């Protein structure tokens, strides 16, 4: 086909990127994270008890207001590093961009306050493989591919730095392509280790000149769902020591004045060095030697089979425009802009 649709994304604080979808006839809109590290679709359900405050504070899908709704009702449970969500399956039509797909999704009836009380978004749309879908539900992208409408069986992500401007575009995703308004040059493509996970090999991780980490190779997941770059607790501890970074209950910090002179961090992928300066990795609120500044890196030990792995989140994606290629099982990187 020729279709290459686009969805605009909202950037909240540089930690949440999300966009709109519509479910049903007439369409009920939701804000969703597009997550390459998961494969399922869910939104909150009108059936969610208001005993869950998250279901109070977020938008709820009402099956009964939709003509295209088809009952299934099979129980679903989804696990994330943080929250666990529960519900049942429903089928309805979902619009992304200009594309309309009949999809199977979870309607969530149990949403914990941690973490969804902290979400600026309603639900998630997983962009991962069926291999990782809970319940073996066909994921939304596969269904689109089935539709046979995209130009190329790929999708791409642009993530932006948060701006004060109203005009400024927080993010964009493209279905079936990439937008070259947002990258310079040509893509460098790295093959997936295997189909079913958006994960690739990483040669090393460098703090400065010296090759400190993942020195004998490691794994890299390219995760649009993730805010920060993540590594193993061991990998991260050492990298953090290398920066003189300090550990706090939620985050890693440096004195706000010392951030600019921190060493670059390079990720070696596909034979090329992908480099983030401290300007990419410190949230520099002030430059006071008196204040402490957050780094956008943290530890997350992701268990097997996917882990241990690094996850390359928005901190990375902000620098590098990312093309996810379903046909060729490759991920492409280009310089964002
Ligand atoms: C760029 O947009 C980021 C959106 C926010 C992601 C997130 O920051 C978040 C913040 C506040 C409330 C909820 C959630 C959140 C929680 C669960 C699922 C989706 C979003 C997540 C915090 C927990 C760890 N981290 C992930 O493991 C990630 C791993 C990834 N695969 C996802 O499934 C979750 C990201
Ligand atoms: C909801 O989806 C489930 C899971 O895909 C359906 O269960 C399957 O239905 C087919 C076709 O009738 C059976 O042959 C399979 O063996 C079933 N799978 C399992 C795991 O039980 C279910 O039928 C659908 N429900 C409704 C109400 O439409």
């Amino acid at each position: 086909g020729n279709t290459t649709s686009s969805v605009i994304l909202t950037n909240y604080m540089d930690t949440q990127y999300y966009g709109e979808i519509g479910i049903g006839t007439p369409p009920q809109t939701f804000k969703v994270v597009f997550d390459t590290g998961s494969s399922n679709v869910w939104v909150p359900s009108s059936k969610c008890s208001r005993l869950y405050t998250a279901c109070v504070y977020h938008k709820l899908f009402d099956a009964s207001d939709s003509s295209s709704y088809k009952h299934n009702g099979t129980e679903l449970t989804l696990r994330y590093s943080t929250g666990t969500v529960s519900g049942f399956l429903s089928q309805d039509i979902i619009t992304v961009g200009g594309i309309t797909v009949t999809q199977m999704f979870g309607e969530v009836t149990e949403m914990p306050a941690l973490p969804f009380m902290l979400a600026e978004f309603d639900g998630v749309v997983g962009m991962g493989f069926i291999e990782q879908a809970i319940g073996r539900v066909t994921p939304i992208f596969d269904n689109i591919i089935s539709q046979g409408v995209l130009k190329e069986d790929v999708f791409s992500f642009y993530y932006n730095r948060d701006s004060e401007n109203s005009q400024s575009l927080g993010g964009q995703i493209v279905l079936g392509g990439s937008d070259p308004q947002h990258y310079e040059g040509n893509f460098h493509y790295i093959n997936l280790i295997k189909t079913g996970v958006w994960q690739i090999q990483m040669k090393g991780v460098s703090v400065g000149s010296s090759t400190l980490l993942c020195e004998d190779g490691c794994l890299a997941l390219v995760d649009t769902g993730a805010s920060y770059i993540s590594g193993s607790t061991s990998s991260i501890e050492k990298l953090m020591e290398a920066l003189g970074a300090k550990k706090r209950l939620f985050d890693y910090v440096v004195k706000c004045n010392e951030g600019p002179t921190l060493p670059d961090i390079s990720f070696h992928l596909g034979g090329k060095e992908y480099t983030l300066t401290s300007a990419d990795y410190v949230f520099q609120e002030s430059y006071s030697s008196k204040k402490l500044c957050t780094l956008a890196i943290h530890a997350m030990d992701i268990p097997p089979p996917t882990g241990p792995t690094w996850a390359l989140g928005a901190t990375f994606i902000r620098k590098f425009y990312t093309e996810f290629d379903r046909r060729n099982n490759r991920i492409g990187f280009a310089l964002a802009r």
